[PDB]
This record gives C-alpha cells, structure tokens and sequence, in this order.
C-alpha cells in the first residue's frame, strides 16, 4: 500500500502493455531507461498514482521519446519526441556493448591497422566508450560511440592486461558507419598476462587464515515489511531501486520518544564521473558518467552469501525491465544486515567507581555494481548515535594504455611495457533534506582563530562562525580543510531543549574535485565536480547534477542552470548536492586486480536530540 | 630470548633492588616513571642488556634525579641530579591526585569561597591539573598543581554535572602550600544530574538489540611466541608496552615470498595534547598533555571479553612499576584478535567470464586508557593488503563549566547553566621508519593542474611532482587538501622489479592542527601541533616531540631543537612525526556521555610490492 513501494513485475508487464497498446513499442523501439516517479509533494491525499517514466530509443533513425505513463490508470499522460542535437542523447543500451566491436571488424581501416600489428581480428575485444562533445561537427545529434582495443589471447584471459595502444575508432551506432579510424602508430601490445586466478601468477593459495563466523542465533534486529520497509534501533526508512541511480533511500527517520523525526527526503549517487587525465588523443577524450551514461542500476551483481555478505544476510531482488519492457529481476541484488561496530561510548570515572561501557552497531544497505573494467560497491550506515554514512568502494581492474619508451607525465608504469592513465572517480550525492520537516536551511561553518591581546591575553581562544546561504547564487561553495570547514543543516522552526535549531552537520573528506581546466569540455559537462557543496530549492524536474540526457550532451545543463534561479534557500524545501571522489594515480600494488579504496562523507546529529540518543541502549 | 620482549614482574623487583642497594630509593623516594630502553642501533652482537630508565622524585624537596640501570649486570649505569627550573618537572604522580583537593579543605580562602556559594566541602571535588608556564614567577622550580572544583551530590554522582564556576586554586604539592585562590564571582552550579545509568534519565532500556555472535571455530590465524611476537597473514611484528607511550609496536615486517622485508622500526604516539580554547582566567591556562604528563600507559583500562573486546581475544597484560618500584600487572590491558573487513577485491569480466571475489581482513592491536573525565581507545590495524592505519577512539565526558548568561564565543551549551569549553585532541605519532632498510628519504607529493594548450589541447591533463626533502630544516610540512598532498617514504636503494624506488604513502586526515596564537605559551610548549609533518634523523635520545619532561617545561623542548642541527635526511635513518588532531566545539549529543569520535591516519604501500601482494587470498 505504500507508494515508495518497489516496482513490482507486474507493473513493469502493464508499463509494456500499455506502451504497445498505444503504438510507442513497435520492433524497432527499445527502452534505454524506466523507473518509478516519486509522489509529488503533498502525498497526503491518499490517492496514490503509479507513474513510470520511460525514455524509447529507435533503431532505425527516428527520433527518440519521453513518456509517462500511469499504471495506476493505465493511459499514457505524456509523450515527447526529442531533439538529441538539443537535449541530448538516451543513455548508452546493453546490446550496442557488441555493436561496436562488430561493426569494426568489418572495416578495411580497421583491418589495415591490426595487420600491421599482426593482431588476429578474432581475438580483439572493443571497449564501447560514451563519445562526449569535441571537435567533431558531424557527430552532432548522431549516436556515436568511441572505441579501443584490447587482444584476449584465449577466452578466458584478461584482456585489459593487452591493451592496443595508438589506435582508435568513432562509430555512429543507428547508421552502423565507422565516421574516423585513427592510428597514431605502432605500440607493442604489453606482452604479460594479468590472469589473477592463474596459479603461475598467484603462487600456492594461503592455508594460514582461520574462518571467522558472524551468526546472529535470535536473527537480526531490524524489521523489513511491505517489501522494502526497514525499523532497526528507532530508524525507519524505504529502500528504493532505480536502474539509473541504484539503491535510492526514502523517508529517513528517526523515532525520538514520542515523535518520528524526519532527517531527509530522499538519498542518492545522483551522477558519477570518472574523467582521463591522458593528453594522448587516443585517450584525451575520455569521460564515463556511470551513472547517467551507462545507468548502474542495470548491471548490479548478484551477491553470494559468504562471499560478498558475510552474517544473516536479508536480500532485496529488484524488478527492472529489459530493452522490450519485459520485467527482470536482479536476484540478491542488494544485501541488508546489521554490523558490530565496536565501541559505543565508555568511562571509568574516578570519583564515582562507576564503569560504563556500550557497544555500538551499524545497519548496513548495500549493491555492487560492474560496468566494463570497473566495479563499485556502493554503502549506506545508520549508527545507533543518529549518524548517517555513505561509502564507495572501488575495485575492478585499472583502465590501461601502453607505457611510452621514455616515461610519461601522466600514465603510471604497471609491468613491463603496461601504463594505467591517472583519472578520478567523482560521485555528487543528492542529499533532499527533511531535517524535523522541510522548513530548512544551510549555513557554513569554519574554525575562527583569534589574536592573543585585549580580551585574548594568553592568546589561546578559538571559536566558530557560521553563515546562512540564503540565495542558490551563493549557495555554491568549496572545501577549507585547513578552517575545518563542515556544512549544517537546520530546522529554523524546530528548536532543541536549549531553543537551539535542531540540525545536523556534513563531514567532507575534502579530497580535490575536477582537476580539468575549467574551459574543457568535461569542465563544462560535468560542472558539478567542480565545486564541493550546492544547495537548490526543491522542484520535481531537477533529478541529476548533469541533466536528464548526459550522454553527448553539449554542457552546462544540470546544476549551474538550476541554481541561475536564484531561489530562496533560507527555511525552505532545500536540496544538498555533494561532490566527493577519489584521484587515482595507479600503483603497481592496483595490477592486476585492484584492492579495494574508498571515499565517503557523513552526516552526524549537532543539536538534533536533546542528549545523547544512545544512553537507553543495554549492556550487552 | 627476543630483546624487544615486555618487561617481567622479575626484572622490575630487580631494578627495586638495584636502585635500593645503591641508596637512590629511600622512604621520601618515588617511582615517576620507569621503562625498558630499546636496543641501540646494530643489535646484531646478540650480547643482550636489557636496560631500565627511571625517573625519581623526592617528596621532601630534594632534586629528583634520572637513572639507567642495567638488570643484566645489577649495576647503576648513570644517575643524574635534575635542576627542575631548567630542563622541566617530572610527570605527575598517582598519587598526587588526592593532595590538591585535601590542601584545600584546610585553606581558609578556599572554604571562604566555598561558604559563599554554600556548598559542603565534603562533596567538592578537585581536579588535579598541570599548571603549564605561565606569568607566575614563584611557580619556576617549584611542582605546581592547579585544581578545578565540581560539586559530587552523593558518592555515584557525576560531579562534571556541577562544576563550580569562577573558582581557580594553585597548590604546590612538595611544599604542601596553597599558592593561590581565584575567586572572580559565584556562578549558580549548574543543577541537572548527568547519571547516565539512572532509570529516569536513561528511560526504559531497549529490548531490541538482538545479539551478534562473532567466533573462530579453529581459533585465529595469528599465532604469538615469545610473549609478544605476533605473525599474522605475512606481517610480523613484536608489540611492546610503555607506561608513557602505551602500546608501541616493534619490527613491522612483511613476508614477501623469500624475504622478511622491514617497514616500521618503531610506532608509537609519542605525545598528545589537550588545548582549551576559553578565554576565561579560571581555565585559559588550561592545556594537558596526556602522554607526557600524566603517562597514559598507567591507566590502562583491564578490558572486558564480551564488552571492550568481542570475537576470539588474546589478551596481553604488561607488567608496570608502581610508585615503589613493585611490579604491577595491568590485567588484559592489550586486546588482539583479527576482524572481517568486508570485500577485499572484486571484479566480474563481461570478456572473460570470470567472476572473482576475496574477502579482507585485518589484524587489531588495542588497548584503552582513562585519565579523568577523558577516556581514548588506541588501535593499530595490519590489513591483508599491506596497509597500516591508526584509529584514536575519543569517548568519556566532557569537560565542563558554566554557560554564561548571554552566551559565549568559546563555550558550547549543554544543559540548563551547563556549559562546554572548546578545545582540540592533537596526538603525535613517532614513525621510526624502515622502508626495506634504513636507508630512507621522504618526498612530498602534489597533485599537479594543467592548462589548456599545446600539448593538452583538450584541457583534460592532469599530474603529479614530487619534491624530495633533503635537509631538516626543510621538513617541516603543513597539510595541503586542495592539491591532494601526501608523502612517500621511499628507499632509493631498494628497487621494485620496474626499477622504481619502493615505498609508503602516508594519507592524513588533514583535520586543523593547533589553533592557538602562535606567541602562546602553548605554542611554545607544544611546537610540534603547529604543522602535519616533520622529519628528523635517527638519534638514540631524541624520543618524544616535547622533550623527556614536559611538565611546566617553559618551551622549546623536543622537535624545534631537534631539527635546528639541520642533518641530512636524504636516504638516510629517519624519524617520520605526523600530528593529527580532532577540533573539538561540544554538542548537546555528548552529553552526559560522549558517542565516540575517530581520527588517525594510514599508509600504504607505494610501489613497494611487484604486484597485488594479495594474489595469493583464496576464496573464503
Ligand atoms: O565504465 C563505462 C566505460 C566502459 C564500458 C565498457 C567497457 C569498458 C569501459
Ligand atoms: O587528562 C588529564 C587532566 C585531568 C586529570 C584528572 C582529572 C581531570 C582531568
Ligand atoms: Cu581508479
Ligand atoms: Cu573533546
Ligand atoms: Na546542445
Ligand atoms: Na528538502
Ligand atoms: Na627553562
Ligand atoms: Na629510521
């Protein structure tokens, strides 16, 4: 009954029925992405209305649509032809994985260039790589993608370890013509293998490491009714799926005596961008939005109990569809459970003789997504104290080139003749915040130090200042690390017990965002990554930092055109964008398989409760 | 047999003996510290001496006086008179602890100030607190306590509930004179209790928590010899234990095929400070240092199976002197056990076909110790992949004072009249470094922008430059976030097989360092919280950043002097200090218990390995 309900197969069979009813799902259409819209403010009506957006992609050249499409009623309420040269293209499709590498070994420029490197056609793999916007006028509005080339000796052998270096291709997808074939010159391929399960590479297996068992004998302490409805230690929440965004979370809660608090709306990875920072141009247009390109929702993971979730695992199996609308279910494609996490708080006081000591706990909501090289694992925490967390964690096996004779200021050296171009992996979490309700606000905190004098006299004080951002054009701001800066957000109309606004406060990593210049393309299609804090007011059509159609999109749409509004932010519906990622400098220790790195933020309760929320917790 | 072993009960009641026979431990004698000396450099004569250092203090007023003593041959080595004015008091003892609050039961002021805000002096409690250097020139040469008072309702109260405001006395502990009494007004004593185990104040416990059973059914994969050799998954290490410094670790190695390959020499926290941030007379004085002063290794908490530490456990329990020299056991002091630490690598090859998941893991060494209100949890953690990280676990109550009608700048509210001055945890870590060898060098990295040009004609480059530190003077290194800077300590003479020097990157949290006004008194005294990183060459003597006698030291002592002689340290034996810190301003949360707070810091390898050095994990 709930509407943040996930979507059922049943839903996705009516959504496909009534697209074909209605003549928009013919043989040559495709659906490149479809998921459930979020109630509209104002839910309170009862009235609920499934709605589904689709984006419908045409093999043979027509132009793509937007529809959407009520279940609940069983009409289509809108559909729009699209202007790709415009608004953009659809998001990249699973079956055009193939189509590139296809359409090239048919090519007599292809062809030309592995046989002067005496590589057999049958054992290249292309890369189908999202193209961006550069110099090139006769890729606009045209569905294009780039690719590179890598030799896979055997079937079961890795081919990043052998990547073709010097070469590249662009092909228009629906017109199936290879437009360029560019080849710089010969490289050596890297000769080495990067097989990680060959024992000659991995040596004799470890018989030194002991089991370790988490059970949980009276089973976990958290709730899931309605499907996907969690209770865990006074949190209460949804857990949504969306094959663009992924895990997406609902109606964070918290259940204070009496009152059932909200702390925020809705929680996502709105976008992630990981930008090459190789000047070659075999590579210097390189730039995969995961998320809004490629959506990584689609290619989530099954998750093995024991091996990708360790204890007493609940699984959710999101329902998607597949390119004909039919529904597809990602079995164990997310992991619920909660974990030990070490000490809570603790004293032993000397006037009193008392010792206390409390545990702590965490309830963990996980996926892992692949997509091509690249794995990441994405991780939302709820603490016992009212903290909220999320983690990425990225693993995978590093994007490779070859490694010029003579060095490079911009590719590490890996193994012999082998490079891994330097890039980032930047992710914007869209934060729609609800802290005691929607009257919210922002302000920015920074660390004051002051002048030993007058007032000052042993020149030890320090102290805080905080400001409100009160319009979105000043609401764009950047990390001080060095002024301990940190981001709260208040409720001005809900005060604490000392007639404080409750609130919480955003901890950054204060990691470097886009390193690109600021006039490239990448600077100005992925403007986002370019600051570390936005706030917007709230509107239903302002989903992603980039845009709806990021794939070849121009620039600029997203968040810089949002915030040109310049709303009122001050005690209102507001929405917090984060930037955070990871600069990669590859190391020998990442080949060939990369240990896992992580990069995160948080958010932890200051002036929300009035005293600490963990003293009614037992003593084990 | 090992020279890094822990000291025995049997060693300590020799040193007793050795130090009575030689008439250095009469009756007015005391014990401020004793601790075994590490091996001097070149060990390798396997003619052991196990050596004790001791410092002496005198109750009557003689001068106390430092001593080394050799258990291996019962002789006296040194024995110094200490001119205390000059080079600094000895550490507080235990049991002055008492003397501050029963001098003042007797003073007149003190009872007159007491009397007019009608509180019994049989429930004010005095905090003993060192006096720092400050304008007071009777104090020089003299052992000086300063004492803050907190009212105790009943024996199981909190008394940080109470404190009693505008109230400051000096009291010198050796002459038994109360210097001075500060009386700058009556605050109301703040009312509220803060017995977080009261029923009324905790409400009913939570009936939810269901529990986590965590268990090796063929017990853990580490093994220990020799009392305190611990190897754990490749690493090898000896853990030591020293009454200032606590848990320290010894010989950090790594198996690596054929060859036992160094890291570490020495880790430990070799000093930490807490700096209040209230311009107020009765606690702008206010700065302790926890490990210098007070030696956090003596309080030690004996941690609980179950509650401190959960899982399969093996516990050390080090063997302290008391005042007396009688050896004391602090009973399950050090917890060690291993931990799952969730997806290791991960990686589904849409080529191949090969699915491939490992598990992480890692290695925990922890023990907990209270001072006072504050209590500090202290973990080092070994990682499969080759990193090494420290994690400060910062809990207990706060300090307290009043909250001024009309607010304050410098004090968070807590509770009715209750308020929280602002102040920082800053800590030391020693990293006597040993990267394959001694031979080492430190090099700073920055990440590097580009312009848009010839030769980055897209604007998408992006690098990296190192800039090598070859001489002290230049090794004193402030944290930059923006550019992503971190250091590697690298061994030129010791190559990977792509002919690169190996080494470690230290990652630092990049929290503020110390905020005072550079001309302080605490600038002076605790100059090394003032920048993230400094550098020194190896000397025997040269052990903590604040020198050997940090209390009502006047300044200058330990790194600013140490790195004046400007010795070279471009492959050669040094000492890596990195100064992390937590910016303490009090919430309503962390109170009348604080949830736990983290910082530290990592490192790991760096081209140090040829490869994953965890190709060989199977597959759980
Ligand atoms: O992550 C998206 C880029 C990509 C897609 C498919 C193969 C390799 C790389
Ligand atoms: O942490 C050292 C300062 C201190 C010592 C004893 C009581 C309260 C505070
Ligand atoms: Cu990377
Ligand atoms: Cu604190
Ligand atoms: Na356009
Ligand atoms: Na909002
Ligand atoms: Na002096
Ligand atoms: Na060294």
């Amino acid at each position: 009954a709930s509407p943040f309900r996930l979507a059922s197969a049943g839903e996705i069979s009516e959504v496909q029925g009534i697209l074909r009813t209605a003549g928009l799902l013919g043989p040559e259409k495709r659906i490149a992405y479809l998921g459930v819209l979020d109630p509209a403010r104002g839910a309170g009506s009862e009235a609920e209305d499934r709605r589904f957006r689709v984006f419908i992609h045409d093999v043979s050249g027509a132009r793509p649509q937007e529809v959407t499409v009520s279940v609940t009623n069983g009409t289509v309420i809108s559909a729009v032809e699209l202007d790709t040269a415009a608004t953009g293209e659809l998001p990249v499709l699973e079956e055009e994985f193939e189509v590139v590498e296809q359409l090239l070994a048919t090519d007599e420029r292809w062809l030309k260039a592995l046989a002067a490197r005496n590589l057999d056609v049958s054992k290249v793999r292309v890369a189908p790589l999202s193209a961006g916007v550069f110099e090139y006028a006769e890729e606009r509005g045209r569905r294009i993608l780039r690719g590179l080339a890598f030799v896979q000796d055997f079937p079961e052998d890795s081919a990043w370890a052998h990547p073709v270096d010097g070469l590249v291709a662009y092909v228009d997808v629906v017109s199936k013509e290879v437009t360029r074939v560019i080849d710089t010159g010969v490289f050596p391929v890297p000769a080495e293998h990067g097989n990680y399960t060959d024992p000659e590479l991995t040596g004799p297996l470890r018989t030194t490491q002991k089991p370790i068992s988490i059970t949980q004998p009276e089973g976990p302490s958290f709730t899931v009714t309605g499907g996907n409805h969690i209770e865990w230690e006074k949190w209460s929440l949804d857990v949504g799926f969306d094959v663009r965004e992924g895990v997406v979370l609902h109606n964070i809660a918290f259940r204070d005596g009496d009152r059932l608090r909200p702390i925020i709306n809705r929680a996502s990875i709105a976008e992630m961008v990981v930008p090459y920072g190789d000047p070659s141009p075999i590579r210097s247009w390189q730039n995969y939005f995961d998320t809004g390109e490629y959506l990584v929702g689609q290619y989530a993971n099954s998750l093995e109990l024991g091996c990708d979730c360790l204890g007493d695992i609940t699984y959710l199996s999101p329902v998607i569809s597949d390119a004909f609308g039919n529904p597809r279910e990602i079995r164990n494609g997310i992991c619920m459970h909660e974990e030990d996490w070490g000490i809570l708080a603790k004293h032993s006081d000397l006037w009193s003789g008392i010792n206390y000591t409390r545990r702590n706990r965490r309830m963990v909501i996980s996926f892992f997504t692949t997509i091509g090289n690249y794995d990441y694992g994405f991780y939302w925490y709820l603490y016992l104290d009212g903290t909220i967390e999320f983690e990425a964690k990225a693993t995978g096996v590093v994007f490779t080139s070859a490694f010029p004779e003579g060095g490079s200021d911009n590719i590490s050296q890996l193994a012999p003749g082998l490079g891994a171009p330097f890039h980032q992996h930047i992710f914007s979490a869209r934060l729609d915040m609800a802290i005691d309700g929607f009257t919210n606000r922002v302000e920015e905190e920074d660390v004051v130090r002051q002048t030993m004098g007058p007032g000052n006299e042993r020149g030890n004080a320090f102290s805080r200042k905080r400001t409100v951002l009160t319009r979105e054009s000043e609401a764009v701001r950047e990390a001080d690390a060095r002024t301990g800066r940190t981001w709260i957000i208040s409720n001005p109309e809900s005060k604490n017990r000392l007639n404080e606004p409750v609130g919480y406060k955003l901890h950054a990593h204060n990691q470097p965002t886009l390193l690109a210049d600021p006039g490239s393309s990448i600077a100005r299609r992925a403007a986002f990554a370019t600051k570390d804090l936005w706030v917007t007011r709230y509107a239903d059509d302002e989903r992603y930092p980039t845009g709806d159609f990021v794939n070849q999109h121009s620039g600029g749409a997203g968040l810089p055109s949002y915030i040109a509004q310049d709303r009122d932010i001050d005690g209102q519906d507001i929405v917090v964008w984060h930037t955070f990622g990871l600069t990669h400098f590859p190391r020998v220790e990442d080949w060939p398989i990369m240990p896992v790195d992580t990069v995160g933020f948080k958010l932890r309760p200051e002036g929300f409760f009035d005293r600490s929320p963990v003293l009614d917790v037992p003593a084990n």
